[PDB]
DNA sequence: AAAAAAAAAAAAAAAAAAAAAAAAAAAAAAAAAAAA
């Protein structure tokens, strides 16, 4: 699970990339990763910032208020490391929408596709992507 | 006191060649058809 965070890193980053095969193979893995990721056992399929937020700030705010120092500091480094997946699945989908205009017609499709799959997880910049995609006419 | 002959502007066509636009070669991914 660690090391997935470091894959959606790389994917985010290679998003740049000029190569075009090398961006659709990038919006794949991407895809791929939100399609089935371990952050499910509580609250699963559902990726808002706005509500991960503010569980992490009652978490916080629990703390703060044996087993109970070490429960609250794995709860929080989850949510924090749920906070930064969701930050990343953001600017990936930000970087998509900018990237939807391309020649190839195969890295177009993917991109549908992957913002497809983010709306279908309530996302707050989804409706953006999704406004996007209607100039795909 | 016309008439050859040399010098000089004016003007055709001809030869030239490397630089750039356009097309082919090579490796790999994707889509359709055939065999198990």
């Amino acid at each position: 699970n660690k090391s997935k965070a470091k894959f959606t890193s790389l994917a985010v980053r290679s998003l740049q990339d000029r190569s075009s095969l090398v961006r659709r193979n990038s919006v794949k893995l991407l895809s791929k990763l939100l399609l089935k990721h371990p952050f499910k056992a509580i609250h699963g399929s559902q990726l808002r910032l706005s509500e991960w937020e503010e569980y992490l700030k009652g978490s916080e705010s629990q703390l703060n208020s044996t087993s109970v120092l070490m429960k609250l500091k794995l709860m929080i480094v989850y949510y924090k490391d749920a906070i930064s997946f969701i930050k990343e699945i953001h600017k990936s989908i930000e970087l998509i929408s900018n990237l939807l205009f391309s020649k190839n017609r195969n890295e177009v499709l993917e991109s549908m596709d992957f913002l497809v799959l983010a709306d279908a997880f309530d996302i707050e910049l989804s409706e953006f992507g999704i406004k996007k995609m209607l100039h795909l006419v």
